[PDB]
């Protein structure tokens, strides 16, 4: 019934047929992207209509189409042809995989460089790396991929230790055409191996670690109904799967008394982009959007219970389509539990003689995907105290080259001759704001320093100030920790019972944004990187920071031309954009695998409630 | 054996003996501090020496003295009498609590404030609140206390919710004079009750929790032995307890293949200041300095195992002096145990085919106290992957005032009548660091942006820079998040296996600091708090960023004298003092009792090891 439930088997099966019998699905058609749509504003009719958005790919060089189907009808909605050279190329295939590293291995120029540096050609395997926009003419409408090479001294051998430098190739994927093969250089390329399950490697493992076993003797205090809506300690969300996005949140709500009040519409990473530091020609185009180029959805893991989620876990398998239409399930890629908090609140009073304690807990809904060398968490919290709370979790292995002899001020060196090129991880969520309803606005918080003088004598106040975010041309702001600067998501027409506007603020964690020259490439197809937050007016079609086709795309898409509308915001159906990133200078301890490091945003209640909204949890 | 040991009952009971005997002990007398002495640098002799350093407060009116024993020898070291206009006065009496409200309570001033209200004196409640240094030439040399009044409508009642705003008292607690009365006008008293526990506030508790049950079947993965010491997942350190600081971390190591390689010598939280920031002449003079003037540890509260502490938890007992040097034990008053936390690394390689995860732990030791109003949790961590971190966890009760009409700019409204004033919580922890033994630098690293040109051809290169800190007179550093600004302490004598210092990263929170007026009294007592980090030199007697006696002490001491001195810290015995803190602007659902707030730092090995140091976790 819900029209926010996951994608089914049979609805992907419906696609597949409604586009075969269209024609739009011969054997040289793939398809790159699919995914359903959200219903759209002011969907108060029972009519539902479950539409989906397909890209499509041809091999034989005819040009893509964007399509849109109905399978609750039966129909094509619409069916566009695209320019790529105008609009960008559609999103990396999985099958592509392994076409940079056959095609290469038969070009005469890329065989010469081997030879050169005595490297059997069946022991190198080719990464196939996102292209970017740069100086070369015939890249422009032609569907190209990158490649750098790593040996495999065997079959189980970790390439990543073993980087080929000074050499790099592209590739046009269609025509199978080998348009430049690069070689700047002999480097040696790094002997240790990182073989981090090697007994020689990891020594005798520890035999010190007593198990911890979590359990719920009475099951989990959350229900899922539906396939996929979940009710927990006064929360109500729907938990939605897309192909591009991964997990998305939609609908989170909070249960105040007999209100089911709003609190987002829609929260999702809309966007992540990987930018590389090394100006190394063989590494200077290197920018990885591993959502908008990739698709993290599609490399979800399949979780294992004990192992990747611990204790008492319901779990969602959502499904995805392949790129013949056929729908393929992942298999437990949907992580969902409680977890114990510590301390909510806790005081002893000197002349009550009242001693008081509560716990806390939180709801976990988390996936983890996979992008070549790259492995990442996605965690949503909700907690019994009305905060959310998002966690990216980064671990993989780091990406790799030579170290220069005499040094580099651009890479790390991790092991004798292995380096690691600096680089950022940058995120982007699109918050969908509904707080209270959808009449919202945002305010930008400083606090204020106060002089001492005249009603101050003392020098020791201080203050604070509120700058409402009236339209788009003014929505573009940047943090400022030192004045501990945060925002303030309200509902001007709704208020608490002390007559201010219910609202919720967002705590950023104030980590640098894109340090990239501003006239660069990258700076210009990931402008959303360079400040920390935006607000646009929400419309159906500005979905994504870097617009719908991110692959080979020129720049100025998505949010630099979404704000020259220049709407009104101010107390109006908002959509708000958070940029936070971390800044990797890899270090030896990440290597030869790294341990998770973190980054993330939260949100908390801001006179969203009359009092404390935990004063009903029992004493445990 | 260890010198690091905790204090026992029959240390303290000597301490006491050897104090009576030499005439120190009267019935006059006081103890306001009693401690154990760390061992001076050096003492690579058995000959094992337990030194008590105490502060003893006179009630007459004679000059209190600070007195050093040995329990071992059964002497006294030394004895002086303090000159408390010159040096400060000593720390707040627990007995002292109640002698402001009693002296108020018979003074004619007073009753005739209470009786202009309508209030029965005996349901008034006075806090016992320190001075600080103002305009008052009167209270220099006098030991004052200042009250402020809070109505019980019963015994059990929260008299938090209803403060009497413009009335002010000033006591000397040993002269037993009531100074100045202040009475600046009426404002209602809120009358709205905060009891969070009445079942017509909480409304009908929860019944949709269910339990979570941790333990673990074959008991902790750690070692106490000693009384004190730790050995956990390659750690090893004592865990001390102190009146004035707290839990003390002494001798923080990690064992590294056969080598146990020293990181910290001795780790705690050595000052914690409450500034307010209401110009109200009633609150304006509001400082409290919760570790220097009131002493945290001897409020630390018994924990309840499954309601504060949840698992296999080990407890410790503390042992303090009474103010009459009896011993006292602080019972379940150290919470130590061990949690799963998630995910430690992972990777599925799409070339090896190997797929690896191993989850991550930390250890935490904690302990909580209570001091009027507040109540904090201190919670140290350590992690499998060598990082070590500290967080404060911040709840209790609001410090109220009236909510004038008409609003305010430094104060918050959190019922009807009922205001919250503008305040910081500012911590100072101290690290004595010992990165591979005592020859120690720091550097400040800060991200470096790079321009578009030459060298640097498509504008994507960025790279970093390291300051060396080589003089006291330097080494007070400002944070700098949009920088990226980060303190690394390194061994300049131990190199890792690429021949560059070991070190371990300081990453901050980047929090605001002290917001007072930099002329105020605050300012100058609390000069610590204006910057985010200080290194100073070594020395035994610089234990304090505030200095030794805080109360009523006029300013300079501690950290800016220190560092006048104008030492070499450039590969010395180093001390790194780092200023952390929370800005609070109470909102609605901090009352009527507050949801736990936190913040903290950490520290991350940075080339302190050759390779990661979790290869030899097991699969789980
Ligand atoms: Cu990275
Ligand atoms: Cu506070
Ligand atoms: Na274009
Ligand atoms: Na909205
Ligand atoms: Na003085
Ligand atoms: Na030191």
């Amino acid at each position: 019934a819900s029209p926010f439930r996951l994608a089914s088997a049979g609805e992907i099966s419906e696609v597949q047929g409604i586009l075969r019998t269209a024609g739009l699905l011969g054997p040289e058609k793939r398809i790159a992207y699919l995914g359903v749509l959200d219903p759209a504003r002011g969907a108060g009719s029972e009519a539902e209509d479950r539409r989906f958005r397909v890209f499509i790919h041809d091999v034989s060089g005819a040009r893509p189409q964007e399509v849109t189907v109905s399978v609750t009808n039966g129909t094509v909605i619409s069916a566009v042809e695209l320019d790529t050279a105008a609009t960008g190329e559609l999103p990396v295939l999985e099958e592509e995989f392994e076409v940079v590293e056959q095609l290469l291995a038969t070009d005469e120029r890329w065989l010469k460089a081997l030879a050169a540096r005595n490297l059997d050609v069946s022991k190198v395997r080719v990464a196939p790396l996102s292209a970017g926009v740069f100086e070369y003419a015939e890249e422009r409408g032609r569907r190209i991929l990158r490649g750098l090479a790593f040996v495999q001294d065997f079959p189980e051998d970790s390439a990543w230790a073993h980087p080929v430098d000074g050499l790099v190739a592209y590739v046009d994927v269609v025509s199978k055409e080998v348009t430049r093969v690069i070689d700047t250089g002999v480097f040696p390329v790094p002997a240790e191996h990182g073989n981090y399950t090697d007994p020689e490697l990891t020594g005798p493992l520890r035999t010190t670690q007593k198990p911890i076993s979590i359990t719920q003797p009475e099951g989990p205090s959350f229900t899922v109904t539906g396939g996929n809506h979940i009710e927990w300690e006064k929360w109500s969300l729907d938990v939605g799967f897309d192909v591009r996005e991964g997990v998305v949140l939609h609908n989170i709500a909070f249960r105040d008394g007999d209100r089911l009040r709003p609190i987002i519409n829609r929260a999702s990473i809309a966007e992540m982009v990987v930018p590389y530091g090394d100006p190394s020609p063989i590494r200077s185009w290197q920018n990885y959007f591993d959502t908008g180029e990739y698709l993290v959805g599609q490399y979800a893991n399949s979780l294992e219970l004990g192992c990747d989620c611990l204790g008492d876990i319901t779990y969602l398998s959502p499904v995805i389509s392949d790129a013949f239409g056929n729908p393929r399930e992942i298999r437990n890629g949907i992580c969902m539990h409680e977890e114990d908090w510590g301390i909510l609140a806790k005081h002893s009073d000197l002349w009550s003689g009242i001693n008081y304690t509560r716990r806390n807990r939180r709801m976990v809904i988390s996936f983890f995907t996979t992008i070549g060398n790259y492995d990442y968490g996605f965690y949503w919290y909700l907690y019994l105290d009305g905060t959310i709370e998002f966690e990216a979790k980064a671990t993989g292995v780091v990406f790799t080259s030579a170290f220069p002899e005499g040094g580099s001020d651009n890479i790390s060196q991790l092991a004798p001759g292995l380096g690691a090129p600096f680089h950022q991880h940058i995120f982007s969520a699109r918050l969908d704001m509904a707080i209270d309803g959808f009449t919202n606005r945002v305010e930008e918080e400083d606090v204020v320093r106060q002089t001492m003088g005249p009603g101050n004598e003392r020098g020791n106040a201080f203050s604070r100030k509120r700058t409402v975010l009236t339209r788009e041309s003014e929505a573009v702001r940047e943090a400022d920790a030192r004045t501990g600067r945060t925002w303030i998501i309200s509902n001007p027409e709704s208020k608490n019972r002390l007559n201010e506007p219910v609202g919720y603020k967002l705590h950023a964690h104030n980590q640098p944004t894109l340090l990239a020259d501003p006239g660069s490439s990258i700076a210009r197809r990931a402008a959303f990187a360079t400040k920390d937050l935006w607000v646009t007016r929400y419309a159906d079609d500005e979905r994504y920071p870097t617009g719908d086709f991110v692959n080979q795309h020129s720049g100025g898409a998505g949010l630099p031309s979404y704000i020259a509308q220049d709407r009104d915001i101010d107390g109006q159906d908002i959509v708000v954009w958070h940029t936070f990133g971390l800044t990797h200078f890899p270090r030896v301890e990440d290597w030869p695998i790294m341990p998770v490091d973190t980054v993330g945003f939260k949100l908390r209640p801001e006179g969203f409630f009359d009092r404390s909204p935990v004063l009903d949890v029992p004493a445990n």
